[PDB]
């Protein structure tokens, strides 16, 4: 009757809810709309004050939160965001989106997402410091690890991760699997930092393979990606590997792209890596070496990559919600743009969403622009932090092969999962790609619907 | 401003500060510095009465103690010591050098180190039991398998250890890996009993090899050991299995020589271990078969092995700390002693140290006796309780070849660290060993340090 | 076998057996000798690091504190003390006493003590905030309103009281009784500021009135006080409304000394206050108005006030241990002094006590100098926290009346039982005044020792 207004948790569930309205699971189990009404309202959220202390002894107050949406499959899991954008809101849609993406990966993981309206922008590694032990203080109560295990989203690197670990040590007086993306000698995995962005690759390989019969690869392809963090570097990374090209990357002041033929180089992403590091924005480091180089970086300030990139092959959005907007959309479909995938949590609007599946179901085969969600293609990252948290419940960590063997089978099942649940519950016109968007959503909502019926969350 | 003295904890720490400063760590980074004063203040110490009912009906009073010296790496860990020296001196510095050893091992353990001033020779086992059953009775409030696990160290056998976690079940009410050293049936490890024994020996054939370039082994070499617990038992049967001779064990009351050129036997070691079991001396089986056999054995009582044994190629002091003084370094010297590890925690006096030490940096290759600290050498059985860790919290015990093979690896792993180490922060002359003390000081104390300051303990 | 030697605990525990073997206690229950060996050891000690942020954002390193000494009475109950001199053998010594002193206010309070070597001189209040913040994070797992409640000692005030309070709130979400000395508005008792001085004065009416039959009282008589904190501050203030005058108080680098017939003012003892809540000495306020009248007072540097207050018939030591040597003693007893109590816990030196003592067997009635230990005259605080746990239980405040009075019937009570005690125990030669220190003892010891009989704790 009175509920406020969430509008990113609105668009993630309305997306959710239509794709499965637009398919025949609804038919052959009516029961399941019970599921999605019970499911859609988060078990449990705390919200909390955080007083921190400013490098002039000011007092300084910022918001916490933890989303804890789902547990029908596992301990609630998910990142923390310190981001000035936060609010609940935001962190449901996130959460919500958790729950179906942790589904997919085939580990034991409910869903949940955290964070703060902090910004960690302009503040000393003291004051990020004090403020994570301030944060953790409080969230200590509420999560363990077999319970709710966090980790770093937007904002949160493993810095943060070390002092939000150290304090729930100090307070909780347990050495455990509470929060992942740890570090190597306390208890993190080779493998996590890379894992999101060569999740997002691996899972488009399969898109490629299965949309040009095994012709294509990313050998030669062109790849816009936006964002220059923790997905986006390592997404950049494989591409590269696999002899693609990266002709973009950006942040929240503008775009740095390729221009011409050519590519990030490794040595260029770690340079713009350290550079994130500090915290600084790809604009601080255009006036110098390498960068300052204007026959291969243009930077323009302001703009999102996709309309200046020229021709490209794969686009990657890696940054946050909502980068891609319908007009964007058209473009990348016009510059030759046959496969895009969510690095970032609903980086693709609405608008661009209804764009990329128009054309889809318009063009056959190979002619159509093949759209991935995020909760397929992004969960390299979760399922790297399940295997962090097997690696601390064994107390012995695997090799960097094992690890990345896994996230491989991983992204291959999703990938597989999503495909063949779209051509039973949705099946497409003959010669048409199935969509990857609506059998991602039935895979792992029904997943997640049948293990709550049999744990008497609904009947 | 009025801290209390604290002998055997100030060596330690001293050794350790020295070798540190005898580098170029503090040149490189200076912070560490302050790493060094904050990981030298234990995070919690806890101190107990414990009264027990002796067979007589009467009250009795002893001390108990848990020092939980450091956590960054992982839960605290390490032995318990009940014998009558017993204080929190001793204890901290076992626990001091217990974070840097468990370092070493690759594993995931804190530093801890506990026990009591309770002797357990003139008890009967009725009275050990009381007396187990009282001091974990306080204990079990502040253990648990995922923030500090015990052992036993001097005094403190699986007897003990089942009497120990026998209480914590019954008053805790939950089954878990909170001890290690624990029976075969209920939760223990292969290799457990062995490991630090034959990890010591492990550790001085890579010495060896290293040394005289693969030309020798512990094939014909000459092994003095003292004490004639876990950690000799083991020590010499894996040196008769690889072919040496051990020449001297010890106890607290005299050592027992091999007279002239041969070996105690299997046999007589596991006769010696019987005689352990029941707390009885040495000199107490020297009157019969086959001790009484002048021309094998010769017991010397009040004296430590190492200027009775005549020539010798290696000497494990496996007893307790400061059992090797600045004399009997010279005498070892004299006698052709190459290699001496420590089995027993701070086994060498400092003035022993400084001995070897100035030694090796005087004698080109093998004309050098090289000196291993506990921390490196006797790392074996904390390694090995880790893996019964892990085995417990994988609910499935492993094969006796699997566990060696493990305990293999960690002290090759160690032993290369300590020796890579030197070599890039201590770079000895042309010619010159390594400083194994100096290597694994380092080696051990950066890893913990790094990680203390990535969980926010200093900045 | 191998125990620290702990000065001050050694002094306070030979104190309290000496006066128990010269009566006849062993010799009606020789089995209490049991009891004195079990109570001697304390139940629990909790250290711990406690690491804190300075103004300029150095890492600083403290030692922080528990000693849980005896439980049979009631939960822990006694101070926290900051000062540099901390050290474990301190506070062994106060928790020591404090068993005994909370067994004579009839109150259901077991004796412990903690604290820190953090020194609140020099710092900031900001500084002083971030350390108890930082030290209750620790000390918030071992405390409780059910099982230890501390309050503040020298270095703590209702300031360090409320930062600690509010940490212990955040960690542990219960808001309860788990500190005493708390502020008005949040748990805290009318009284409390005043209990020990007050109380302490009237102990001493009460010693005033038996040794001199009812003839004087505080009226018309010369106290010499020490300290200018808490005790000294409101023992001064109750002396003055007796009509008594307070002609010295001291610090830790002076005293201030009455010149000639006179007294401090309740508005110059408020002055002072103001001075010791900024953390200043006495020495920055003699340069002004009203403290620069050199007819009024005089300042002297590096001494007690023993020596400098001329005739005086009262004192009053309210500073700290072992601040009357034995030559003191002896000048005040040649300066007429008929009565000292002590305010400060072990205020007295051995030397003084006996003295004191010697003194008290040689001369008849009212020409004796009686001293009342701080056990008996100082247990003014700890029955008003008593007092304040009592009205926290009940949610519900007592007015400045109801607790004064229940004070005055405590302090009366204690008198009572410590003069009957020794009258029965140790009886004096006829016109002899018993010992207060022999009876206050035996009877705390008896009550403590009888109860722990009946718990089990000996048999
Ligand atoms: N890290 C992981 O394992 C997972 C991450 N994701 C999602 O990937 C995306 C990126 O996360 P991650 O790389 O880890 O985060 P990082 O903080 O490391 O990097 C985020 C990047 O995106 C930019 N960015 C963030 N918010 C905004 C905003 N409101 N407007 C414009 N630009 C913004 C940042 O620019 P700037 O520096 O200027 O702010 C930065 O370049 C997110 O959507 C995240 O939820 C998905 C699965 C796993
Ligand atoms: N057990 C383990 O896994 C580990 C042990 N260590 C260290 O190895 C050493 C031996 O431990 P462990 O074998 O397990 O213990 P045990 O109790 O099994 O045996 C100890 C041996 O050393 C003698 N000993 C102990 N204390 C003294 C003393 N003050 N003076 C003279 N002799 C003494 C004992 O003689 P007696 O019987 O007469 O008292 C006995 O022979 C210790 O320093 C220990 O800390 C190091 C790493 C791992
Ligand atoms: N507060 C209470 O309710 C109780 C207190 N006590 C005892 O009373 C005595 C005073 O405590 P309290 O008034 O509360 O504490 P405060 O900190 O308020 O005052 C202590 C006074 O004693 C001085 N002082 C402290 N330590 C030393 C030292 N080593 N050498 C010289 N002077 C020193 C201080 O001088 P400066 O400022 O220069 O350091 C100050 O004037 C202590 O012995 C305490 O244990 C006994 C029963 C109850
Ligand atoms: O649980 C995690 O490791 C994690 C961290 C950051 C983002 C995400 C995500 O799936 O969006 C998960
Ligand atoms: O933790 C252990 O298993 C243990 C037991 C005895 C001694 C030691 C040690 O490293 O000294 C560890
Ligand atoms: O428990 C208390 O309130 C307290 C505080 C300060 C000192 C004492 C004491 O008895 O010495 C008690």
């Amino acid at each position: 009757s009175n509920l406020p207004h969430e509008p990113e948790f609105e668009q993630a569930y309305k997306e959710l809810a239509s794709t499965l309205e637009n398919s025949t699971l609804f038919q052959k189990n009516p029961e399941y709309r019970k599921a999605l009404a019970v499911v859609s309202v988060p078990e449990r959220v705390i919200q909390f004050r955080v007083v921190w202390e400013d490098d002039a002894g000011n007092v300084q107050v910022n918001r916490g939160f933890r989303v804890q949406f789902n547990s029908a499959l596992g301990p609630y899991k998910g990142g923390l965001r310190f981001h000035p954008s936060v609010n609940l809101s935001i962190l449901k849609f996130l959460g919500f989106e958790q729950i179906f993406k942790n589904a997919l990966t085939g580990l034991n993981m409910g869903g949940g997402k955290g964070g703060s309206d902090f910004d960690p922008k302009g503040k000393s590694d003291n004051e990020i410091r004090r403020f994570c032990v301030s944060f953790m203080t409080e969230l200590c109560k509420h999560i363990g690890a077999d319970t709710d295990v966090p980790a770093g989203d937007i904002g949160v690197t493993g810095r943060e991760v070390g002092f939000l670990f150290g304090q729930y040590r100090k307070i909780r007086n347990q050495w455990e699997g509470v929060l992942t993306g740890k570090g190597g000698s306390w208890g993190g995995s080779l493998i996590r930092p890379e894992a999101t962005g060569y999740g997002v690759v691996y899972y488009v390989e399969h898109m490629i393979a299965h949309a040009t019969n095994g012709q294509e690869s990313f050998k030669g392809k062109r790849v816009a990606i936006s964002g220059s963090g923790n997905v986006a570097q390592y997404a950049a990374l494989k591409v590269i590997e696999l002899g693609g090209s990266v002709v973009s990357l950006s942040d929240s002041q503008g775009s740095l792209i390729i221009n011409g033929e050519g590519s990030f180089t490794p040595e260029e992403i770690e340079l713009i890596a350290q550079t994130k590091v500090e915290r600084k924005q790809l604009a601080s480091i255009v006036g110098a070496a390498p960068f300052s180089d204007a026959n291969k970086f243009k930077y323009i300030a302001g703009a999102r990559p996709w309309v200046h990139v020229g021709k490209v092959d794969v686009a990657l959005p890696s940054a946050t919600q909502n980068e891609i907007s319908g007009e964007e959309a058209q473009v990348l479909i016009n510059a030759g743009c046959k496969f895009i995938a969510e690095g970032s949590n609903m980086g693709c609007t609405q608008e661009a969403i209804d764009t990329f599946e128009a054309h889809r179901t318009a063009n056959a085969g190979a002619a159509a622009i093949w759209y991935a969600p995020g909760k397929a293609a992004n969960a390299g990252g979760v399922a790297v932090s399940g295997l962090e948290m097997a690696q601390n419940s064994a107390r012995l960590s695997w090799t960097s092969e094992e690890v990345d063997a896994r996230l491989k089978d991983i992204m291959r099942d999703c990938f597989k999962n999503g495909l063949e649940t779209a051509q039973e519950y949705a099946t497409p016109a003959e010669g048409v790609l199935p969509s990857l968007v609506t059998g991602s959503n039935i895979a792992g909502f029904t997943k997640v619907a049948a293990a709550m019926k049999d744990q008497g969350d609904w009947w």
